[PDB]
């Protein structure tokens, strides 16, 4: 099932996602399976989405990243995302992964990130904070 | 109603934060004047808040912003942020600034922003935003 | 965005469906486009599986239909479906449509169904239902 | 207590049912002993209740069973029922026991149906599956 | 309907009340007609309710109001009553008027209160606020 | 953190009662440190607050104790009190230890009060319903 749900948050970023280069999600998925949230990567709920807003590097100054979202529409919707799970395509940066434990999200799903040494740091500070704060990671 | 709600986010930082240096809280504020959520900034959830970690430049790799935290915290008990305003000790970041927007947020009271030209980049893109997506901006 | 969500929908029916003839779902959606709830066809949760159960006529005395399972998650959820639309890969039967009208969902967006003379008459129950309760049909 | 929200339900049914041969109705109270939801047999909200309609045969076209409504009512007024218990003037025919099932209600309490053959197998079948899925049955 | 959701609420002052001289209770429905919550009079729950704390005068020490723990009740599961309207078998007193008013009941169904000087005072203090409170009065 | 709190609640009395004597606050908090709700002392919302329904004796005619309000006030937000505790300037009448036990709360922190012999009774009241019905007493 954690499979399915993470085919379906690939299906999410390619269907919503405007970013013309990379399309994240992330489902937030409660402990009946049922799916709580959803985030994708995009600029601001009515900003206007020009080309020129969306090329690099301006983008960078607008988007939200696809986990952020998935809490900030759960704090949106008034959902309780405490002890639920998040699927996502993307392992997430250092600053949603704060997000992520300050939500009560207890497990994190996704596949193993390619190596990059431009992100060690950023994902050894993630998996320090997540395995003292007590979340799971769990690869597909 | 709007000034004695700034006064107790200046009381919940003092009280509450951490941080050596700079001290942050955010009442979002319903409207029937209920506080629907509280932040401050800090480390997260059960994070050990060694001396080491709470310095600069450390710090940064940990810390978590207060309307940021507001934010994730309504997402974490599931409380409905749509349509409420954000009293804030500080103005947002851009970053903030853009979870503010995704979380429903009509409105962001906060004291006006001492004049810092390395801020200036970061406010006007703050405020782009806020003025697109229909959030304002009241000072006290 | 009508149309993607019904490709979600026939993602998660293609995925998560254990019918062997014929998978079903259908997604329903609120004003902010959150996916309030999901059903697709299946037995009752934790009902053992077996072929035998699963075979021709027998699965009609244990099946529930996707449009009624969206709801019953709902309310074993407690998920308001008041005010939100309805998503599905089929046209919902007779008592289905009754369901959906009580669930207080005013919309339902499908495909529009292959002519089948006996299916005619539930069809025509179901748009009276619909008509004379306030209910939208949109089809793709 | 058990016994007094009997009472209720059958006054309920004697109030509001619009049926002119048999009046049904269900309560579903949570471990509070709260009336989470109220469901009585009639035919959809708003669908105007001719006389005509309300006759045999014609009604079954459009009435809604008790406990059907009960749920679907929860749906449109977001209640949750997982946990809950429902007690009811009639015991579930075979497809509102699977809806029993999906709201996640645990328990039925009701009266011993009176012996009636023509029913037998749909009163096994709603047995084989509360007794497999752990909803326990309590007649008064 | 009113006039059945107030015989409802007499059967269920009869049934649950244990003061042995006056059965009181309260429904607040809100405006799908769901009954949000229910009141009557009692001690507080799990106070072991001896014939001597229920004789008179002691009684009141221990006592609650039907329409008080309504509201009480209400805020022990969560529930909003913000727009309900309370159906009353007796005319709320003034310190229950008062939590009426700012529970957010916008409505009060009752009977005519019998002459009762003893009353005046109470009873006019009650109507004043509502009248300038927005608390509409229907005697049935 | 209970010390915090209680200093919070201080300052919202200060600020936001309208008391010229005696100026009262209570606040809720959850068991994840949130602030559910908040109570003061005040006339009913709406109400106009005259200089003369301020002064003693009127006022008692129209006054509501801060507890109570946090109380009523949860109830008209739908905010769930059922395990929360409350942090009071001033430890609870006997009719507002009622409402507390009524709503759920399982504990009250507050300063111990100063000797007052007329207070005696009411204050050996409220500690035998509290000691009875499971809420804990806690004084900073
Ligand atoms: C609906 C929805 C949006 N979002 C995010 C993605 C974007 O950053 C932002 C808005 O999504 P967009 O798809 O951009 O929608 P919009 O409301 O801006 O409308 P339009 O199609 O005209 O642009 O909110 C989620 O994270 N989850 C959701 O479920
Ligand atoms: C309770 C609470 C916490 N937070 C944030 C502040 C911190 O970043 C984080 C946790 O707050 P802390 O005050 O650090 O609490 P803790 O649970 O870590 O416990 P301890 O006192 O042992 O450290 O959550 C809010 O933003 N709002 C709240 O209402
Ligand atoms: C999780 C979920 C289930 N359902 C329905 C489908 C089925 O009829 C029933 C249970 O779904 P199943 O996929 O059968 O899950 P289960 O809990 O029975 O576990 P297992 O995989 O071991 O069989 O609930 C929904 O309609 N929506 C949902 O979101
Ligand atoms: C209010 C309510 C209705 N229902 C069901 C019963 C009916 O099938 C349907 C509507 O109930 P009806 O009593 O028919 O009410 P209505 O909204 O159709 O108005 P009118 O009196 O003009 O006919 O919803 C419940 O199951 N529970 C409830 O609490
Ligand atoms: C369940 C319930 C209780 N109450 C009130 C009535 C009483 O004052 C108090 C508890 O109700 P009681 O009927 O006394 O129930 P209890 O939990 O004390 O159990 P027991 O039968 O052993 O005495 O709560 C409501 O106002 N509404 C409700 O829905
Ligand atoms: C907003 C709020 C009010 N109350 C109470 C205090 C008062 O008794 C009542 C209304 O509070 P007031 O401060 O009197 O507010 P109001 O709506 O009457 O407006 P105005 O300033 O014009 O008078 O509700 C709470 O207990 N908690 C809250 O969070
Ligand atoms: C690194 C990262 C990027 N993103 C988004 C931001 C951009 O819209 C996009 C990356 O764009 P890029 O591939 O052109 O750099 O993916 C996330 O949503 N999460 C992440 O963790
Ligand atoms: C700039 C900024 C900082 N902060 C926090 C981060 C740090 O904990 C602190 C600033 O630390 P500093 O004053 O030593 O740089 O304030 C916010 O909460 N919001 C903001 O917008
Ligand atoms: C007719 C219908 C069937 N179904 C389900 C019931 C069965 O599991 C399946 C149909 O099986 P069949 O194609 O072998 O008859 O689809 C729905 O979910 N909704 C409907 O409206
Ligand atoms: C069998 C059954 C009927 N009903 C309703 C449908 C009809 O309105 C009524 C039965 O009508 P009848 O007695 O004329 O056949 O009771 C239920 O609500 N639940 C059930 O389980
Ligand atoms: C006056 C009044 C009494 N009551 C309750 C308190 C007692 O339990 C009972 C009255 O008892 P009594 O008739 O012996 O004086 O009714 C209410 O619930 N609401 C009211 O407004
Ligand atoms: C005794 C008491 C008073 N109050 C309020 C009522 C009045 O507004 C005020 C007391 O006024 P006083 O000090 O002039 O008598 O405090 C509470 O909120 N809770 C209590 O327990
Ligand atoms: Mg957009
Ligand atoms: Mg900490
Ligand atoms: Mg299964
Ligand atoms: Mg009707
Ligand atoms: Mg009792
Ligand atoms: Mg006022
Ligand atoms: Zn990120
Ligand atoms: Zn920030
Ligand atoms: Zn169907
Ligand atoms: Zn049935
Ligand atoms: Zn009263
Ligand atoms: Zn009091």
């Amino acid at each position: 099932k954690a499979e399915k749900f993470y085919s379906l948050a690939c299906y999410h970023a390619q269907l919503f996602s405007k970013d013309p280069n990379t399309k994240v999600a992330a489902l937030v998925i409660d402990n009946n399976n049922n799916i709580a949230s959803v985030g994708y990567n995009g600029l601001p709920r009515g900003f206007e989405e020009t080309s020129d807003r969306w090329e690099k590097p301006m983008k960078y100054n607008y988007v939200v990243h696809a986990q952020a979202n998935a809490i900030a529409t759960a704090a949106r919707n008034g959902v309780r995302l405490d002890g639920c799970s998040i699927i996502t395509t993307l392992f997430p940066c250092k600053e949603c992964s704060k997000l992520i434990i300050q939500s009560g999200i207890r497990k994190v799903i996704t596949s193993k990130p390619c190596k990059d040494s431009s992100w060690l740091e950023s994902f050894s500070f993630s998996n320090e904070m997540f395995d003292e704060c007590g979340i799971e990671v769990e690869y597909l």
